[PDB]
């Protein structure tokens, strides 16, 4: 038997640096979510794992000229990697390259606003110009926008791809940041879990607003071929089944919220 | 090449007899959203297709003591239907037996009352004896509660399966009807997206209490080995992208309102 390398990705709450993790070695320097998530597939499928953080810090796109996949995506789809176990979307494009587990966690696109935003949904941000907008700058949210057919989201996209300074960020923390410090004239398209864990985070200045956009899930992912493939769909189905998953939605999310 | 056998069920507003059914043939003589969904899939998937509507009128479960499969999980398994398009959740003990495509729909478990029963949560079901309730035979739900370790849903299995009359019903039109005649003496545990179907439909007479009990999805069933299982399950995940999914919803939840 071979430890298995899982991929992740440093987003809150779902994988984190532990205080101390300068003193502390391997798995135990991180927490969170998926670091949760990971020890419990692994402990239900019998095998040993080690934590990795993708060297791009991307979740996983095809560069159009070269077709090279970067992020965890491309981790697993070039052999560095033999599981991913991250808030990774369940897409059409990534399900022909690797297989996903059924999804352990449901979400959709939303909008985050700074309190007082006169926005309440996508079609007040595509019918009016003074509040900024954009997306992370690789993953499917940016995708959805790309490939939309909807006029409101299509409308949007064609603002957003020519937008003047780049409307695109590098990470959710970024667009977070941006929101936070531009006084109601940026608005962040983000999904709704990252949207819902900000919003119960000081200094409690942003809200979700409007439905979801759309509706998926996110999967644990493995490259086409693995024998990890039917325990890991499997474990998720148990998982979830049992309780474990809304249990630790609520542990990362809600039970220490520090927005009262 | 060969014309494909779907089975599916009889339940609102998934699979309907259109009003003027008896001089209609074949599929034409139903509507709704997997007939909708079903009519999809085929295109993308390139086959024809005979709807059939499940022999003993059951979702599917395996009896304890013979480990013989019912219902359309059953009909897969025995090889009578090559595919089933219906509101079939995916659940472990059946995704070891049956293929799933990825979710089509999110849906809970939710409580239905009559209107004015002075009922908010299921801890609120639990803690008191003048107000019956119940699930479906031979569901998810049902097994939901008789596998939960979670306190207030085990306390309401403990009263379920012992209780006289039997809180059971064959059909979810069944369940509806008992709720709508009992004068708030039952309520009925039945998934949300039926729940939320029903209070939108003359007489509006009944509501959906409480948060859902869990997170699950419907998925297309193959039985193992299936040649249809990776077409049909990259079919599912175009179908939700192209935003098809959401229109079918809208049409048959939101569209079909009679309630004002
Ligand atoms: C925790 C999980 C069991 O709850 C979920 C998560 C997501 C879905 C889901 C719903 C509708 C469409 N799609 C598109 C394919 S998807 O991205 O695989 N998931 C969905 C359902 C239930
Ligand atoms: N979960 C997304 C990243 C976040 C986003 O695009 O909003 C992905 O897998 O690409
Ligand atoms: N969707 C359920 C049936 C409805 C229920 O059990 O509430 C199943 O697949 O068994
Ligand atoms: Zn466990
Ligand atoms: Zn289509
Ligand atoms: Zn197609």
């Amino acid at each position: 038997n071979k430890t298995v390398v899982v991929t992740t990705i440093l987003e809150s709450p779902y994988v984190m640096m532990k205080k101390n993790h300068e003193m502390l070695e391997g798995n135990e320097r991180y927490e969170g979510y998926c670091v949760d998530l990971a020890a419990e597939i692994a402990k239900h499928c019998g095998f040993k794992y080690k934590l990795t953080i993708v060297g791009d810090g991307k979740y996983g796109a095809r560069d159009a000229d070269t077709k090279i996949w970067n992020g965890m995506v491309g981790e697993l789809v070039y052999g560095k990697a033999d599981i991913a176990i991250a808030p990774l979307t369940i897409t059409l494009v990534r399900e022909e390259v690797i297989d996903f587990s059924k999804p352990f966690m449901s979400l959709g696109i939303s909008i985050m606003i700074k309190k007082g935003t006169p926005i309440e949904s996508a079609e007040d941000l595509s019918k009016q110009t003074e509040i900024a907008y954009g997306t992370l700058d690789s993953g499917s949210t940016k995708e959805f926008f790309r490939r939309s057919k909807i006029a409101v989201f299509d409308k949007m996209w064609t603002y957003m791809r020519s937008a003047e300074p780049s409307v695109f960020v590098r990470t959710t923390a970024e667009g977070v940041a941006r929101v936070r410090k531009s006084k109601g004239k940026y608005a962040y398209l983000l999904e709704s879990t990252m949207n819902e864990y900000i919003e119960q985070r000081k200094p409690c200045d942003t809200m979700k607003v409007g439905g979801n956009l759309d509706s998926k899930g996110y999967g644990i992912a493995t490259p086409k071929g693995s024998s990890l493939r039917n325990a890991v769909n499997l474990a998720v189905l148990k998982l979830n089944e049992q309780g474990l998953l809304d249990k630790l939605k609520n542990k990362w999310w809600y039970d220490k919220g520090e927005c009262g």
